[PDB]
Order: C-alpha cells, then structure tokens, then sequence
C-alpha cells in the first residue's frame, strides 16, 4: 500500500513546471498520476513549488482543517498552483479536465514523523 505521504507527493506535487502548461495541463497530468485508472477523479491541485517548499508548510501557519481536525497548515507565501476539475463534458474512461493556474497560500494536513503534507485541504 502506498503511504500517505507518497500519495500526497503523487497526487500533488509538480515541481517541473512552474505553472500549468497549456489547457490539456490537466488531462495529461490526471492520466500520467494515475487519478483517472478506474474512475476521473473529480478534483485535484497541483502544486509547482519543490517538495522542500511545500513540506516546509507543515512548520508554518497552523489553522483548522475543514473537517475540524486542527493538523491543517496554511502557507506564509502564495505558491504557483492549477487545479484540476472534471468538465460536464467529462466521463469515464474519458475523462476531461478544466486547467486553472492561479497563485495561492495553499492549506495542508500534516502528520508522522517526519511531519510531513498528507493531505491537500484547500487554497486561498
């Protein structure tokens, strides 16, 4: 099984580009991550900072998580992000996604040791 930072790490981080690449950023990164084998899934962000930036979060600003849980850390600075939707043209095994590149403090849940991101809340 793969552990909940790597997933994290798979799901979320895009350090070789500094921000989306062209409108088809998301279908081809959705596919290359493997989030659309046996379902699309619905939303994902894509953060294009290095994994030491991002990890660097968990040591920042702590805030409550949306579900409640209070292991939730909100970037100091805004970071280069696109986030990744499903299109109501969208539908398995044809999934199509909507690529929105914008530059925000992004929002983590933190936890083991090393505390690490194992979670991707949400971005302001």
């Amino acid at each position: 099984k793969e552990t909940a930072a790597a997933k994290f790490e798979r799901q979320h981080m895009d350090s070789s580009t500094s921000a989306a690449s062209s409108s088809n950023y998301c279908n081809q990164m959705m596919k290359s991550r493997n989030l659309t084998k046996d379902r699309c899934k619905p939303v994902n962000t894509f953060v294009h900072e290095s994994l030491a930036d991002v990890q660097a979060v968990c040591s920042q600003k702590n805030v409550a998580c949306k579900n409640g849980q209070t292991n939730c850390y909100q970037s100091y600075s805004t970071m280069s992000i696109t986030d990744c939707r499903e299109t109501g043209s969208s539908k398995y095994p044809n999934c199509a996604y909507k690529t929105t590149q914008a530059n925000k403090h992004i929002i983590v849940a933190c936890e083991g040791n090393p505390y690490v991101p194992v979670h991707f809340d949400a971005s302001v």
